[PDB]
């Protein structure tokens, strides 16, 4: 059985504009990072948004862009991530992880004021959560890529109060993939043998 | 003119859920790999799709995608390019370099079940297939590029016999791209002139 | 305050097929390079369109991507940007830093025939014009990005005159992005402050 090699970069970024997934993805390399407005092509510590072009980009998604600004800055503390709001607008962030602990639905979006922070992964809930999926079989433990993903939305509100009900429906938004619990679940995941229910070569 | 290097990676390979390409482009340097569909996102000789995100992904996607598993395994022993099941669910390729040296139908799709292997590609045939393709024009040699083409899609077969018909109806399949073929079919391409037909700046 | 580290990549290119992107992002390390018809996957300083694959692909663009040939040839002398038709069949060229030296409207499209060549940008006017621009605010230097933006469609022209109105109506056409000028900007965007009128988390 194989082989692992500690992930280079400890997550990756994916932007997106309403549906459509604009700009390559960032890897994160360095423990602190900031995802904002500007233009810097070249500091690894920085996914600068401002720079991406969408020829098929809509007003409200041009007029959202502009208020991204410093954005949002993410990093780990051992193993805790946080997102802190160093945009003059808030940012709205959907983490499973974070939900679960505090009891809150696992599609709940926690508002992240500006100046504000909040601790949006916490690697021993997951380890823990992890552990006892086993017991849930593939189909549980599959599912937990969900818990190693985190969607933030740039100024606009979704889900629960506000108009926009999806991620999809705002016009600036991440997603951010953990590294490292991705692997930790691949170590799991390669040995919980496939799903139950069949499934043919025609339907 | 022009200066070759040898390319760092033998081959790239795009994955796909219906018509919509989803993750970034994975470059293998080494060979041997396998595109599974599990979550190890720092394995050069792993490409995982299970790690991959789609919020636009539609159930019967979601369902195909656990069942791709281990997966396929795809190498290359001399000028050979083989590919083999190591999933419990079947893969299907569509090879013309394959097709061909059985004369079935370019378009045909072979379906290679658990455990077994394929040789989806050899050079010398390919090879002697440019080598002829000169005498036939620009036209003929710039479609070679197909030859350097291979598509596969995990569980769901398509083309004769099976409902779906096209590669694009399948939910999870993935775009081979051969490097080195393609490096060859350049040093030629480069030195069969313009196209016959004239293309207007209006029409 | 930030740190800025040279770009190790000058410019970046993105292709499209009419109003959709296709194949990776090429970054160039080398002051010359050229974007062509062509295959070879392995050079730094070409950018193969030929082996970019689209399974949506439509008659027109493969038609058109048959015509690009030798392409654009793509270089900076000191401050200065050029592209050159290596192509039989001409390029249409958008540059808003070209247009304005010659006080055409913003969204002129310039034709360079076959074996001719037109200067994209310099660095100069741009150096000055963000200079000028603080004085007009977040607003104006914001916009600079699509000065730093140079778009060009191989074989078929777009905008006054042509039946095609926009880019997205073209076949074949590149995105280069010029990280030297986009990082200028940065030193001056991120001190502009934020935006005048107010961005609700709501509407």
């Amino acid at each position: 059985p194989v082989t692992y090699s500690e992930p280079a970069f400890w997550c990756s970024i994916a932007y997106y504009e309403l549906n459509q997934r604009v700009g390559e993805t960032f890897h994160a390399s360095q423990p602190s990072l900031t995802v904002d407005g500007f233009t810097d092509p070249s500091n690894s510590e920085r996914f600068c948004l401002g720079l991406l072009s969408n020829v098929n980009r809509n007003a409200t998604v041009e007029m959202t862009r502009r208020h991204i600004g410093r954005g949002v800055r993410l990093y780990y503390i051992g193993g805790e991530v946080f997102a802190e709001c160093l945009s003059d607008s808030a940012i709205f962030v959907q983490s499973p992880n974070c939900n679960q602990r505090y009891g809150w639905h696992p599609a709940t979006v926690c508002k992240i004021p500006p100046g504000c922070n909040l601790k949006i992964f916490n690697n021993q809930e997951f380890a823990a959560l992890l552990a006892q999926s086993v017991n849930q079989g593939f189909e549980a433990v599959y599912q937990l890529t969900r818990m190693c993903t985190i969607r933030m939305s740039f100024v606009k509100g979704w889900g629960a109060e506000y108009r926009r009900q999806t991620v999809t429906s705002t016009p600036c938004w991440i997603e951010l993939h953990l590294n490292g619990p991705l692997q930790w679940l691949d170590k799991v995941l390669t040995q919980m043998g496939s799903p139950s229910v069949r499934c043919s070569s025609m339907s």
